[PDB]
């Protein structure tokens, strides 16, 4: 019942019932410039104009170098038990212990203003405002990353982002430079496959799993440690769109995911995730056929099962997007007592990069003093001055060691003051090198494991995604280099992808082929645990009392927890949205109300209120994109017009009571994969 | 025939055949981090990692506060004569006098990653690198602006920009706050009408007119002066898409306009505009029924006809987008000898705003020293120091007046040194006042004049635009305020828009009704003067020798200057694009090659190589959006399947010879408006 943003209330400003003022006080007006005469030039002495305009002119700050496009919200994490047996972290140190949290979801390549539903790796950054400092798990919705060394990050990001000569294409990897890098740097192949699957185009932020990706360390009070992988398990269930749907949705509504997250929290349907961890000993570093320090590899659950530690729930939206969401500054270096890093070369470089990049975004050192960045545990140190210094320090002896300050602020370590400490057992041994380990060399085995662990239709989506993006590559040799690398993962994949490009795939390379499968890498395979907050489009008409029983259909669906929108020609009594403003991409299921066949047919389907064939296009798109479709009573003729029979799965024709039962259980399936063709008939 | 970017060659860096280096020199490698042991931690002493990563972390600069999304290219302006009789401007001082130029086109509301095909006002900024300093004409594609005073600019943008709590919606005025401002501030209504018309969703940057909007002054040698309006008249002709087309295009290709401009210049089809002016005497400032200081008004051509001065041709794309296009700093305050400002309250505030805003973007006062911002005429003054000072000044006596420097750099004015001078005749008179003139009061007459001067179908698109956007407003009273303001402009428009909102705004308010009409405001009325660079989608298939007919059809079509693309199931010999990658929005005309009917029906229409019903949707979308469609020989069956007549206007069935001609004639018509329904059918 405690507010998640309670600490931020002191900095909130209410402008209701007030006069307009300047930033230095004093009441004013700001609707007229000061002029020298009735039709005169504007005066330089006009201080009210310049102070207003100066602030407007300096509103924009630099966007994030990566993950510029994103959205977030506040929440509460609750620990299920006392985890002192495995870690000294205070936020996991007791049963029912609650910690405030802020989570920001994002894409990667796209700039600010780009579409939510573009194919990309997604961000999953979570902060724990704990009683021993801020702890951040900066992660993604895919358990492996492209590159093995952090020094290669600019090379990866330059290649995937728009071509520097024309800045094209926007928020897309479907171009020469991206697929040049994937083929030239074959370690990226694994994350490529995840990005080409359902994880590239998820339904929403709520329907994503999250991963810390890197192997971290969890340290106890006595110094003993264990290797750990972070996992966020979605309670809303995993769900993904189709690509042809995602493209249209990008233009129809670029704010799809952020508005979805916003509407969920406002409607009283706060999304939740369970924090889980894979715990293994130090001596299992190179035990399971790969190196745990390698970020391009994940650990199958068959070797180490998930151990649930707690649950996070996001229940408070921000009041100002910029001040909270845009200004927040996540860091993987934000670590607390009880946790420790590993020698993962990609992770190692991130610790520097995130702290450095805040100097560019916030244009100063004092970015942690911002309300959203502030901890709840207190800040006491000899840091002075800097740009935008918000506090006034009382200790005039800002140094250590010192007699004058009486040894305060004091030093804290493992035994005293509950201070951070590196794992005492950690050792370094060997020559100083600019090399990668020989255990990092395998780039093809896990990609094959991931591809094998998908369903036949899910395997088709990945191949169709590669076909689409690879066909945009103009350079012939680059496409040959791509098929060469795909052939090392799988010959059948390389064969099928080569068909679209009009090239001959190379002969089988059986070095890295295998028939192994792994658990829990699938999406369109498992049904959703709840259909709450899912969207239904009720296609109705203003003419002939069709809207009256469409409202009854809407009323019944809302009881089960569904978000319903009644569509008509114009905004009549009961109509939520017009056909002009309506699209199939904004719904999980399209239902044709009885008496609404007139808008699919001759006279009625060609009204000036909406574009030609708009009602018919919505139902057609919905069916082709695999959504549960329906048609009540005599509305089954609407299905007959588009050419869809009333027998096939995911199509529900009949009485009002039967349609509701069929549509609701159809939403659990979400996508019906039998409507999508597989290679070989 | 000189290179427009000739001066930029000196700062160009070629990295071909060279070894990798740091920014301070010395050859290096940068693909492995320096580790302490084989699987050890990364060392802090690794200077190669940090210097590489630091530059990456600090790559981004703040986007423009408005007009963030844009693109540009270099060119040459050619004056048609000696214009010393009207202006003292050097670049207009002789016949066939060439001056380098850079032009950046843009939207307004959307952020850097937003779509080109969003409905918005479009920027038209042009710089003249003259031999007497840089001269900028920062303009739009619409001749009138929303507000009358520049102090209200933050209020206008804040309302149209995304809502501050959730940052929704992106690149759109279709929300509560925007229409709340338009109704509360009636001055905005005029530009709204232009923004709701074809000017809101233009075909490309090449198919836009440009306007300086403000009344400026042209000054001669002896101090004599004339009021002037700047006009850019396109040689490519005006063209605009439909709304339903632009939405899908925003998702399919967000880089539509910038790729269009890039491909045009790259293919040797450089676009051109004519610089024209409307010259009015000083004593006739308030003679034409409105105040020429009012930015919300435009002057009809029948009162003051256009006088062409020269021609601009953009024929050199940039080599680095960031260095040239992103970094260029336009300002209306960039004025030269022979031009002067007026008492337009909106123009007055811009002079301050544009200079101040560069301090945010560039983080220093030396932004003019950037190669793209540098003038060709030279810089000599007493300005020293500042952030990123790139020069080393030799004059130690950096002040005026002075004996030690002998009075150099020297003062220049009207009579000596060809310096800048304010128009001698300009005067100020009256009380110091924070108010607008009584002559600025009319907000409803010209909006009606614009609506009257459009064609029946164009008038429908404007109403359909208002119908669409007004329905997104959730607040009932705001919609009532909108109709109340629309009713003042036109009763029929208010009533027609009201039916979509599901309420009455009936009772006529005829204070401002009239039937006057003016030339040149319409887009869809005129035919295109050229069909060069216009795109044609050739729907073909890989089976049954249909690709040979498409290849023969391609050459003859591209012979006449068109940009053809052959569509197929996969990349065959003569295939340019796959069906999976293809969409109707990328083409101006669609044509089915002979033998390619199989892909529209039965088994050929359902392949795993492309989404279900893709070939049919491309032809359907093309037809529905008023494009010229066609089919060769037996290909007429493709048109038969979608329910389209062979006879009707813009549809061309028959032999290849009779298809090539007709489609080329149809592209001159561009859009067939008879396919769109009008109110009263
Ligand atoms: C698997 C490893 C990685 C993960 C899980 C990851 C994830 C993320 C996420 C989620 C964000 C957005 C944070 C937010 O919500 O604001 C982000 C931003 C960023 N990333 Fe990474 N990324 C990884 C690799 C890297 C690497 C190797 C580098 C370079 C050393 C890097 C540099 C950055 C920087 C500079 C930002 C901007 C941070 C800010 O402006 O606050 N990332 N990353
Ligand atoms: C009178 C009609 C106006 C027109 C035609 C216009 C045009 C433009 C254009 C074309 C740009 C982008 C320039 C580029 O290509 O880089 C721009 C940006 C900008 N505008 Fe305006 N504008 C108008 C009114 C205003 C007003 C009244 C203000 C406030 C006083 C204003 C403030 C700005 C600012 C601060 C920028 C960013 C400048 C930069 O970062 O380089 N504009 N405008
Ligand atoms: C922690 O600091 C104390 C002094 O405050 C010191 O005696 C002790 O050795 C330190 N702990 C360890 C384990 O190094
Ligand atoms: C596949 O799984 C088996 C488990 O029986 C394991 O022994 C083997 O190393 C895995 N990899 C391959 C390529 O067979
Ligand atoms: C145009 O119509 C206006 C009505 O606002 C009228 O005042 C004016 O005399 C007309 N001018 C002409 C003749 O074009």
């Amino acid at each position: 019942e405690v507010d998640a943003r309670q600490r931020l209330k002191e900095v909130e400003v209410d402008d209701n019932g007030q006069f307009m003022t300047t930033d230095f006080g004093g009441n004013i007006e700001e609707q007229f410039s000061l002029k020298a005469g009735g039709r005169g030039s504007t005066l330089l002495e006009d201080f009210i104009f310049r102070q207003k305009l100066q602030h407007f002119d300096h509103e924009r700050i630099p966007e994030r170098v990566v993950h510029a496009r994103g959205a977030g919200a506040h929440g509460i994490f609750t620990s299920y038990g006392d985890w002192s047996n495995i870690t000294a972290a205070s936020f996991l140190g007791a049963k029912d212990k609650q910690t405030p949290v802020f989570v920001r979801f994002s894409t990667v390549a796209g700039s600010r203003g780009s579409a939510d539903t573009a194919r990309d790796v997604h961000g999953f950054a979570t902060r724990f405002y704990t009683d021993e400092g801020n702890f951040d798990i900066v992660g993604n919705n895919i358990p492996v990353f492209f590159i093995q060394d952090a020094i290669r990050f600019p090379d990866l990001i330059h290649s995937v982002k728009p071509s520097p000569d024309n800045e094209v294409p926007q928020a897309a990897t479907a171009h020469d430079s991206a697929w040049d890098f994937f083929s030239s740097q074959p370690s990226a192949l694994h994350t490529l496959f995840w990005a080409m699957s359902g994880n590239g185009i998820p339904r929403s932020y709520r329907h994503m799993d999250g991963f810390g990706i890197h192997t971290f360390r969890l340290v106890t009070e006595d110094g003993k440690s264990k290797l750990v992988k972070w996992h966020w398990k979605t309670k809303q269930g995993k769900a993904a769109l189709v690509w042809e749907e995602a493209q249209v949705l990008a233009g129809k509504n670029a704010d799809f995911h952020r508005q979805d997250l916003w509407d969920a929290i406002e409607s009283g349907n706060a999304p939740s995730w369970e924090l889980a961890v894979q715990l293994i000993d130090e001596d299992k570093a190179q035990a399971y056929g790969f190196d745990l320090l390698d970020p391009t590899k994940f650990l199958p659950e068959e070797f180490a099962p998930l151990q649930v530690l707690g649950e996070m729930t996001l229940n408070r939206n921000p009041m100002n997007y910029f001040a909270e969401t845009e200004q927040i500054s996540f860091q993987p270096g934000h670590i607390v007592r009880g946790v420790d890093f590993t020698e993962d070369p990609l992770l190692q470089g991130r610790l520097y990069s995130y702290l450095d990049t805040q100097l560019n975004r916030h244009r100063g050192p004092n970015f942690e003093q911002l309300p959203i960045n502030r901890p709840v545990s207190g800040v006491h140190n000899n840091h002075r001055d800097g740009q935008g210094q918000a506090w006034i320090h009382k200790n005039i002896h800002h140094y250590s060691p010192s007699y004058l300050n009486k040894g305060y602020p004091a030093q804290a370590n493992q035994t005293v003051g509950r201070g951070f400490f590196t794992t005492p057992g950690r050792t370094a041994s060997g020559v100083l090198n600019r090399e990668l380990s020989a255990t990092f060399d395998d780039h093809y085995t896990q990609p094959r494991l991931f591809f094998n662990s998908l369903t036949p239709v899910e395997q088709q989506f990945v191949i169709n995604a590669i076909r689409f993006e690879a066909s945009h590559v103009t350079n012939e040799q680059v496409k040959k280099n791509v098929l060469e690398q795909l052939n090392k993962i799988s010959n059948d994949v390389a064969k099928r992808v080569a068909v679209a490009l009009g090239l001959e795939a190379p002969q089988p390379d059986p070095t890295y082929y295998h028939n192994n499968v792994t658990r829990g890498v699938s999406i369109f395979n498992e049904s959703l645990p709840t259909i709450a907050t899912l969207r239904v489009g009720v296609l109705s008409t203003t003419k002939g009392g069709s809207l009256d029983k469409a409202k009854a259909l809407k009323e019944q669906l809302e009881k089960d927890g569904l978000k319903v929108t009644v569509i008509a020609e114009y905004l009549a009594s009961g109509v939520d949205q017009t056909y002009s403003a309506a699209d199939a991409t904004a719904f999980d299921a399209v239902v044709v109300a009885e008496g609404a066949e007139r808008v699919f047919s001759g006279k009625g389907a060609m009204s000036p209120l909406f574009p030609a064939g708009r009602p018919s296009q919505i139902l057609t798109d919905g069916y082709r994109w695999g959504k549960p479709v329906a048609a009540v009573g005599s509305a089954k003729k609407a299905l007959q017009s588009i050419g869809v029979e009333e027998k096939e799965a995911g199509v529900y024709a009949g009485a009002q009571d039967e349609v509701i039962k069929g549509v609701e259980e159809g939403l659990k399936v979400f996508k019906f994969l039998e409507r999508f063709a597989v290679d070989g008939d």
